[PDB]
RNA sequence: GCGAGCAAUGAUGAGUGAUGGGCGAACUGAGCUCGAAAGAGCAAUGAUGAGUGAUGGGCGAACUGAGCUCGC
């Protein structure tokens, strides 16, 4: 048993978006020292630049979007899966950094329970 | 105060602006959805709002063309 060990972002999300996670906050540290209503628009680069610049439209997600429920399903489901996604990064980013310790079906769980309850509701 | 020089065969005005890429001034911060309705489930370990692309109606918008210069 002491043979099966590994990090949490790769099994919650993976490579194509946790890699660029941690290159759009810098590290693996600053990402783990971010918020949710942060690392949800991690990414968005041309629309968080203008969102403070010239007050523009804030981000509604950053490089998230390809996640398996944002770029493939109605509007109405797109703004609330980001937030609660960028929710459970941020619990999964600090897991990686601070611990190491695996939980990431737990998370899986929680993130396909709260994508079910947008469903009853949406 | 009055005259003098230049000019439609071109007097005047302006040291200031363009195009492209990030960061900073504490994102919102609790509601939502189902139900005859009390109720129930989800939520600060993040509810909700803030997307991109396209279709239709409406609203508005800016070079001049003669003045410039002076001696006592």
């Amino acid at each position: 048993a002491m043979d099966d060990v590994a990090p949490n972002l790769k099994a919650l999300v993976g490579a194509k978006l946790a890699a660029r996670l941690i290159s759009l906050a810098g590290g693996l540290r600053e990402l783990a020292m971010m918020p949710s209503s942060t690392i949800q628009v991690l990414g968005a680069e041309k629309a968080l630049f203008r969102h403070l610049r010239t007050g523009a439209k804030p981000p509604k997600h950053g490089v998230i979007y390809q996640y398996p429920a944002i770029n493939r399903s109605p509007w109405w489901q797109r703004g609330k899966i980001a937030r609660a996604l960028a929710g459970k990064l941020a619990i999964a980013a600090r897991v990686d950094y601070f611990s190491g310790e695996y939980i990431a079906e737990e998370l899986k769980k929680e993130l396909e329970a709260r994508i079910r309850e947008i469903k009853e509701k949406y």
